[PDB]
C-alpha cells in the first residue's frame, strides 16, 4: 500500500484577504508554488485552519473573506487534475484555537457533550467539506482530556458516520471522504487520551503524530526536537503516560513506561503500538519542514545538550534578533523558529554555521561557534532514517508541518515521496544506528510466550510461569496458592498461541 | 474509651470431648485457670474455633459432642459474672479450615456466592450465637480472594443487620453484640482484599490484625516475628499492596508503597491507615503469646537474621523434637513453636538460651550458642512499646493468640492490662527507639497543609502547590493548564 504523504497548506486569514500569487511579501506561499509534480507526490493537503464557533459548528474565522476563502480552496482542489489519488482535506483546530487557553476551546468542549450538540457538529464538518469542495475532514484539538474524550470519541464516530454515507451519496468509493486527527506526539500531552486510544484510531482513516517540538525554549537544555532514536548522552524526561487512568499495576505501569526516558519520535510511535487495538497502519508520522533555534550555548559538544539564554515567551518578546542570516526571522519577528528554506538558504551564505548529524538520534544540527547558537531541524538526510523506519514499522506514512517552509524545489517533500517510491532509490543497507529505542511492553501487547498450564491447588515459586485463560502469568512473590488473574500475585507477561 | 484487650480461648474437639479442669494432661488449659482478675482484664475472649460446613452454614466441628460442648461456653459466659463488659465471642475459620488449600475452604468460596447463600449463613451465624450463649460472631476467613470480596463484604454487611436487629430485640444496648474478623498482618495476604478495606470494615467494631507469623520457617533467613518497627540489618519484602486493584497512579502506589521494606506491626498498622474510611478506633493490634524456633542458625548476630535448617511443612515432618528444654514441643510434636509460658521456664532452667534484645525492633530473642537455635517471641517488655503505639496511634486495642500460652500468673495479660489501665503505670518516658517506620503517604493519612487557591485559567509550573476542593495538590511537571481532578498531571498531597 502506498504510504501516505500529509502536508499542510497554512494561510493566515490576513494572507487569504489578501491573496495574490505575484507578491511574496503578501502571501509568501501562494498554491501556484504547488506544481503538477509536487502535487502528486502528496497524498493528503491539510488546509489549515478552520474553527469551532460559539454555535458550536464547524465554520471559518469570521474575518475571512468568503470569496476569497473559496478562491485559495480552488486552487488546491484544482491540483486534483494532476494526480487521481489526491485529498485536500481542511483541518480544524490547531494550537492557537484549540489549546485549553486558546479563544475557541470552549468551543470544543461544548460541541462534543450531547448527542444533540455533535450531531450538529457533525453535520456542520460535513456541509462546510461539500461546501467548499474539500475531500475529508481532519480534527486537530490540541488536546481533549477528562471527562472530553468520550463525548470526542463519540463526535469522531458521528462523523465517520455521515462521511461514509456521504462518499455513498456521492459515489465518491473511488476516494471515500476521510477522517483524520493530528496526536500527540510527546508523552505529556499524550496521557491526556491515551488510555481510550483504540476507541479515538477506530473511526479513524489516520492519527497523525506530532512528533516534533519536542525540544524548544521552554525547556533547559538545548536538545533535537525530532530525534528518532535516543542518545544517551541528552536529556531525559518524566513519562507521564505513567499517570493515565489505565488501572494497570505499579508492575504493569513500570514495564509499559520506562522512566526517564529519551523523548523520540520512536518513543511515541512506540507508546501508540503497545496499546491494544491501535493498528501500524493507521499511524502517520509527523516531521517537520523548519528547525529550532537556541542562543547562548556552550561549545564541546556542538551546542548540544547545552545551557541556554533563549527566551520562552510568546510572543518572542524581544527585538534582537539573533538567527544570523535568518531574515525570514525578522520578517516573522521570530529568531526561534526558521523554515527548512531559509536554514539551507543560511549554510549557503557564509555564515559561519556548520551543519553537524548525531548519529544516534540520525538527525542534524546547526552550530555557531562564534555566536553560540543551536538549531534543531530535519533534512533529507534525517528523512531517510525516518522514512525507513516508517516502512519497517509498517506504518500509514508521514505527516508534515508545513508545505510552505520547504525550499523552493520542494526537496525535502521530493526526498519523502523518492524514499517512498521511487524504484532508483535502495536503503535496504541503510544502518538504523544504535541509539536507544522504546522498550516498553503493555499489558495489552504482550509477545507470545509458553508455559505450563496453571495447575489447582498447586503452590507456586517466585518467578514461576504458568499459562492460564489466554495469557502465560508470572509470579511476583512466593507460596502462591491462588489462580492467575484472582489476584496481585500474578504479572500477565504473554500471550498463550 | 477502654482499649479492648481480646483473648483467643482456642481448644480442640477432642479436649471439648474429654473436657475437665483437674488434669492438664488432658485439657492442658481449662476454663478455670481463667480466674476471675484474668476474666477482669479481658474485654473480650474468642472461642475458637467453628467452622462452615458443606450446607454453608455456620457450624461446630462434627464430632464435637454438643453437650460437653455447651458445657464449656457456658463456663466461659459465666466468667461475666467477674466482669460486666466481658464478651464471649465465637470465631469461625482459622488457617487449618479456610486456608486456599485447607479442609473447608470451598464452603467459604461458597457461602458468600448469592443473596441466598449469604442470608442462610449470615442466619446460621447468629442462630449459633444465640443458641449457645455467645455475645458476637468473629471471622476468620485467612483469606478471601479478590473475586470473593464482595460476596464476603455483603455477608458481613448482612450479619451486622441480624447483629443490631438482636441487639434491639434482646435489650443490649449496654453491650451490643458484635462483629469481628481477624485481618492479615503482612502485605502478601492483605493484597488480596485492600483496595476494599473500607467496605470490610464499615459493618464491624473491629478488624484484628494477626501481625505476628511475619517471620517463620519458610523463611530463608531467620527475623522477629512481631517486629513493632524495622532494622536495617534485617530482611525485607517486595511491596505486594502496590500490586493491588486499586486503580492508583505510578506515582500513588510508589509513594504508598516503598518496596522492598520491613514487615513490621508498624507496617502493617500504617497501611490499614493509609486507606481512607478506615478508622483507627476500629484497628486493633494483634501479639502472640507463643515464640517461633529455628535451628541451624549461625553466630554474629545472636541468630537473628541468619540461613536455618527449619522444615516449613505442616504437620512437623520429622521426630527430631530439637527445641532444648520444650516439654510441651514434646507432648504437640513441634519443636518449631513454643509458648511464653514454656520459654520462660527454658530461661530458668539453665539450657543455654541467652535473652537478647533487639532495640529497634523493640522485641526479644533467645539465642542458643551451643546448638545453634533462635527464637523470636514477644513479652512484658515488648508489649510497653506495643501498648504505647496503640495509645499513641489510637487503635481500638490488642488481640492476642493465646491464653493458653501465657504462664501460669497470667503475667503476659496483666501487663497488657497493666499498660493501658493503671494509673500508677507512667510511660511518658518510653523511648520507642529508632528502628524504621513505615513512611506510606495515601488517601487516609494525607497530612494538613496550606496552598493558594487554585485559580482557573492560570498555568502552572511543575512542584506549583494549591488548594482545591478541599485538599492540597502538586503538580508533577510543567505548564499545567487544566485543574486539580480533571488533569492528570496532579497529585493529591495534602488535606484542608
Ligand atoms: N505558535 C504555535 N505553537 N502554533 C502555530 C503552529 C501550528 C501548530 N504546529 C503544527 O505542527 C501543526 C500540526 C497539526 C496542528 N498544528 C499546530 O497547531
Ligand atoms: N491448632 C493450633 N493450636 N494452632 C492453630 C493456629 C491458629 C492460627 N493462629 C492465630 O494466631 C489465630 C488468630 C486468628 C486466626 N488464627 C489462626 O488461624
Amino acid at each position: 500500500t502506498r504510504k501516505a504523504v500529509i502536508g499542510y497548506y497554512f494561510i493566515p486569514t490576513n494572507q487569504i484577504n489578501n491573496y495574490t500569487e505575484t507578491d511574496t511579501s503578501v502571501v509568501p506561499f501562494p498554491v501556484s508554488n504547488i506544481t503538477p509534480a509536487k502535487a502528486k507526490q502528496l497524498t493528503h493537503i491539510n488546509f489549515s485552519f478552520l474553527d469551532i464557533n460559539s454555535n458550536l459548528e464547524c465554520a471559518w474565522d469570521p474575518a475571512t473573506n468568503d470569496a476569497k476563502a473559496r478562491d485559495v480552496v480552488n486552487r488546491l482542489t484544482a491540483l486534483k487534475a494532476h494526480n487521481p489519488s489526491l485529498r485536500i482535506m481542511f483541518s480544524i483546530g490547531g494550537w492557537y484555537y484549540s489549546n485549553d487557553l486558546g479563544v475557541s476551546h470552549a468551543n470544543y468542549v461544548n460541541a462534543v457533550k450531547t448527542p444533540a450538540s455533535r450531531a450538529k457538529f457533525a453535520q456542520s464538518c460535513v456541509r462546510i467539506m461539500k461546501d467548499y469542495g474539500f475531500d475529508g475532514v481532519d480534527i486537530d484539538w490540541e488536546y481533549p482530556q477528562a471527562a472530553e474524550v468520550d463525548g470526542f470519541i463519540a463526535a469522531l464516530q458521528e462523523i465517520r458516520t455521515l462521511l461514509n454515507q456521504q462518499t455513498i451519496t456521492d459515489g465518491r468509493q473511488a476516494l471515500p471522504y476521510q477522517l483524520t486527527i493530528a496526536g500527540a506526539g510527546g508523552a505529556f500531552f499524550l496521557s491526556r487520551y491515551y488510555s481510550k486510544l483504540a476507541q479515538i484510531v477506530a473511526p479513524l482513516d489516520y492519527i497523525n503524530l506530532m512528533t516534533y517540538d519536542l525540544a524548544g525554549p521552554w525547556e533547559k537544555v538545548t536538545n533535537h526536537q525530532a530525534a528518532l532514536f535516543g542518545d544517551a548522552a541528552g536529556p531525559t524526561f518524566y513519562n507521564a503516560l505513567r499517570e493515565a487512568n489505565l488501572g494497570w499495576s505499579w508492575e504493569e505501569l513500570t514495564r509499559a513506561f520506562p522512566s526517564p526516558f529519551s523523548l523520540t519520535v520512536d518513543a511515541a510511535v512506540q507508546q501508540h503500538l503497545m496499546m491494544e487495538g491501535v493498528p501500524s497502519a493507521k499511524i502517520v508520522m509527523g516531521v517537520p519542514f523548519y528547525g529550532r533555534a537556541f542562543k547562548g550555548v556552550s561549545g564541546g559538544n556542538g551546542g548540544q545538550y547545552s545551557s541556554h539564554s533563549t527566551p520562552g515567551e510568546d510572543p518572542y518578546p524581544s527585538t534582537d534578533y539573533w538567527l544570523v542570516g535568518c531574515e525570514e526571522c525578522v520578517r516573522d519577528k521570530d529568531p526561534r523558529i526558521a523554515s527548512y528554506r531559509q536554514l539551507e538558504q543560511m549554510l549557503q551564505g557564509n555564515y559561519g554555521y556548520q551543519r553537524l548529524w548525531n548519529d544516534k538520534t540520525k538527525t542534524p544540527y546547526l552550530y555557531h561557534a562564534q555566536n553560540g547558537l543551536f538549531v534543531t531541524y530535519d533534512d533529507a538526510e534525517s528523512f531517510k532514517y525516518k522514512a525507513k523506519y516508517i516502512k519497517q514499522q509498517q506504518l500509514g506514512g508521514v505527516m508534515f508541518w508545513h508545505l510552505g517552509q520547504d525550499n523552493r524545489n520542494g526537496d525535502l517533500l521530493a526526498a519523502l515521496d523518492r524514499y517512498f517510491n521511487a524504484a532508483d532509490y535502495d536503503d535496504s543497507q541503510l544502518d538504523m544506528g544504535t541509539g536507544l529505542r522504546y522498550t516498553g511492553v503493555g499489558p495489552g501487547n504482550l509477545p507470545i510466550m509458553t508455559a505450563p498450564a496453571y495447575v489447582p491447588g498447586t503452590t507456586y515459586a517466585q518467578g514461576a510461569l504458568v499459562s492460564y485463560q489466554g495469557y502465560v502469568w508470572q509470579t511476583k512473590w512466593g507460596y502462591i496458592t491462588s489462580a492467575p488473574g484472582s489476584d496481585s500475585a500474578w504479572l500477565k507477561v504473554g500471550r498463550v498461541a
